[PDB]
């Protein structure tokens, strides 16, 4: 899962677009 990694990196902190 991309969303699992999105949170691990810091979510909003990282600025990377969240996967819908």
């Amino acid at each position: 899962d991309a969303y699992a990694q999105w949170l691990k990196d810091g979510g909003p902190s990282s600025g990377r677009p969240p996967p819908s």
